[PDB]
């Protein structure tokens, strides 16, 4: 369904400010100004670093998939511009990434917000699973905040993220929906610690020995045992014993209906 992806001319979008950068390239805030319309749409523009050598046709095939996602908790690719570089255009998410949001707001985040984010992320991942798409890089840095209670997963379809990876991904490069569930458990841990770094100060090459010994990320103080047990189930060595995203939607939706029962936040009780 080609109509879902706009092939953008260079005149149709303008990079105005920098949103962030790294080894991957640079993201800009700017405007999409479609020719023959009368509107200026706020967008993010991710310009990937120029590659020395896939051909346009293969890139467009993947971009068509990214433009085909239709779920309120998964970012959709709106347009692409292929030149010497690949530029990806999508709606601007004004509050930025969820990791930095929770760090910035760590004294002002309630239990219902936290649990709602867990529901929304599980819904987006369950959608990707229904589409037979494996994310491979779920993390709080790859959830974007459209408004404080509407978040969306980004950076699927595109430094190995060892500290978010299932053991079978580290050891055998196996990536499945169930290794995404492992990353989901780490992502929830990031939210419940208000953005702490997992395994802080531990070299990436030491993580597999931690997991092999049965050690895991610690129980966040605000988490009751019921919430931590979900997170621990996501880190089982047996991938098929981990929760499914459809079960995680159900369990976190139940907790979000009684948030004070399940998280004990600063000032509660
Ligand atoms: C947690 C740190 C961080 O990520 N900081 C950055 C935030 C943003 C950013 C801020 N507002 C945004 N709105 C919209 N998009 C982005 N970023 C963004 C991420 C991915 C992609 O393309 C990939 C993709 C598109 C569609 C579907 C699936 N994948 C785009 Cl186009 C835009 C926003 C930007 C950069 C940040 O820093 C990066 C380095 O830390």
């Amino acid at each position: 369904n080609q109509a879902l992806l706009r092939i953008l001319k260079e005149t149709e979008f303008k990079k105005i400010k920098v949103l962030g950068s790294g080894a991957f390239g640079t993201v800009y805030k700017g405007l999409w100004i479609p020719e023959g319309e009368k509107v200026k749409i706020p967008v993010a523009i991710k310009e990937l670093r120029e590659a020395t050598s896939k051909a346009n046709k293969e890139i467009l095939d993947e971009a068509y998939v990214m433009a085909s996602v239709d779920n309120p908790h998964v970012c959709r690719l709106l347009g692409i511009c292929l030149t010497s570089t690949v530029q990806l255009i999508m709606q601007l998410m004004p509050f930025g990434c969820l990791l930095d949001y929770v760090r910035e707001h760590k004294d002002n985040i309630g239990s219902q917000y936290l649990l709602n984010w867990c529901v929304q992320i599980a819904k987006g991942m369950n959608y990707l699973e229904d589409r037979r798409l494996v994310h491979r890089d779920l993390a709080a840095r790859n959830v974007l905040v459209k408004t404080p209670q509407h978040v969306k997963i980004t950076d699927f379809g595109l430094k190995v993220p060892i500290k978010w990876m299932a053991l079978e991904s580290i050891l055998h490069r196996i990536y499945t929906h169930q290794s995404d569930v492992w990353s989901y458990g780490v992502t929830v841990w990031e939210l419940m610690t208000f953005g702490s770094k997992p395994y802080d100060g531990i070299p990436a090459s030491e993580i597999s020995s931690i997991l092999e010994k049965g050690e895991r990320l610690p129980q966040p103080p605000i988490c009751t045992i019921d919430v931590y047990m979900i997170m621990r189930k996501c880190w089982m060595i047996d991938a098929d014993s981990r929760p499914k995203f459809r079960e995680l939607i159900i369990e976190f939706s139940k907790m979000a209906r009684d948030p004070q029962r399940y998280l004990v936040i600063q000032g509660d009780e």
